């Protein structure tokens, strides 16, 4: 009929699908600001895998430890472009990769909730914790278009070009809510951050250089919903929708370093 929820009870869920989205990396001029350089990298269908465990050792307070992980290689891309001439808007350098593999991607988040509203109906409260997020690409052949078009060709099929990985880590706040009722639950949290600490690491094969980027303090917004049916009082089926966004050798006003994502599940949570 309802859930059978149960004082210091904890839940295990897991659940499988899909990670898109898409980052920049940055090189701006110090000393104008004016960006040089912007590499886009898109995640396209990555399939993978969540999991997710809470404990509720007071009726107040839940301890959660969640994380994701692509399952294997997915399917990017990557596009490159450099503004080298400061007296044009537009780039003057194209480099495109649709040829760009995802090597792997994960996510970790661990964080209490602390329930300040609570009825037959209604949950709403308080979070923080510690989260990180990782992507690794390889772009691989590709064309290229110089000097606002008068240099092109093709870099050679299937040869890796540019290898990037991105790591971001973070402590964040955030407010949680529940709806409930009968067998339908609805989850909803939002989370925010101004301490973000970015990095990434950039191989280009074919120059012989590496570079490393590093930024702190910057921002973060992320929401988690997910919209279940209890098929038994202690058994839950439902859907994750969810939603990050970080935003923006080199350091300081030259770096920046950003990405969006989402990711759609679907899975079963149990309460033991």
């Amino acid at each position: 009929l309802i859930p059978n929820i149960s004082p210091d009870s904890f839940t295990v869920a897991a659940s499988t699908g899909m990670l898109s989205g898409k980052s920049h990396e940055m090189l701006y001029d110090a000393e104008t600001g004016r960006k040089i350089s912007q590499l886009d990298w898109k995640i396209k269908n990555v399939a993978i895998l969540k999991g997710d465990i809470s404990w509720d050792p007071y009726s107040f307070l839940t301890l959660n430890a969640r994380g994701w992980t692509s399952l294997a290689s997915g399917s990017g891309n990557m596009d490159d472009y450099d503004w080298m001439n400061e007296n044009q808007s537009e780039w003057t350098d194209h480099s495109s990769h649709p040829a760009t593999n995802v090597n792997h991607a994960n996510e970790y988040d661990l964080n209490v909730k602390g329930w300040l509203l609570q009825d037959e109906n209604y949950k709403a409260g308080i979070t923080a914790g510690y989260q990180e997020t990782r992507f690794s690409w390889t772009a691989t052949g590709g064309s290229y278009s110089y000097n606002n078009g008068a240099y092109t060709g093709n870099f050679p099929k299937g040869v890796r070009v540019i290898g990037y990985n991105q790591r971001f880590s973070m402590p964040y706040i955030g407010l949680a809510g529940q709806y409930r009722i009968n067998d339908f639950e609805l989850n909803a949290l939002f989370k925010f951050s101004d301490w973000v600490r970015a990095h990434d690491n950039d191989e280009h094969y074919m120059r012989d250089l590496t570079f490393r980027e590093k930024t702190s303090g910057s921002r973060y917004y992320g929401t988690v919903i997910n919209a279940g049916y209890y098929v038994t009082p202690n058994a839950k089926v439902f859907a994750e929708f969810t939603y990050s966004k970080y935003d923006e050798s080199i350091g300081g006003d030259a770096a920046g370093i950003s990405n969006k994502n989402y990711t759609v599940t679907a899975g079963l949570q149990y309460r033991f």
